[PDB]
């Protein structure tokens, strides 16, 4: 299934760890506070983070400080509160990694998904 699909959250609701690892794009599931619930292999291939050891950490505070901005975290908090998170934007990831341009799609789970692909 494809990055940015209209019903991506339906598909991914059905998936186990291995299936999530099979996705063509990075996929992170966060709680409303930004704690990491799921993190797939494709994401780790972009960021050099071991998916097994980031589970439970806080994405915005600890893992991904560069995303702590109105343009990313602010859009996340707005969507958690309004209940209708579904937004796509370009971003650069550059904390403890080579600076890497990405496209991000955040979407409420059918918990909140952050999907990532290289650009």
């Amino acid at each position: 299934v494809a990055f940015g699909s209209e019903d991506i959250e339906n598909t991914l609701a059905k998936m186990d760890d291995g299936q999530l690892d099979g996705l063509a794009f990075g996929a992170i599931q966060l709680d409303g506070d930004g704690n990491i619930l799921q993190y797939n292999a494709a994401e780790g291939d972009i960021t050099g983070r071991d998916p097994k050891q980031v589970i439970g950490k806080n994405f915005f505070k600890d893992v991904a400080p560069c995303t702590d901005s109105p343009e990313f975290y602010g859009k996340f908090k707005e969507g958690v509160a309004s209940g209708n998170l579904n937004t796509m934007f370009e971003y650069t990831f550059d904390y403890q990694m080579t600076p890497t341009k990405v496209k991000v799609h955040m979407k409420k789970a059918l918990s909140y998904w952050v999907f990532v692909k290289r650009v």
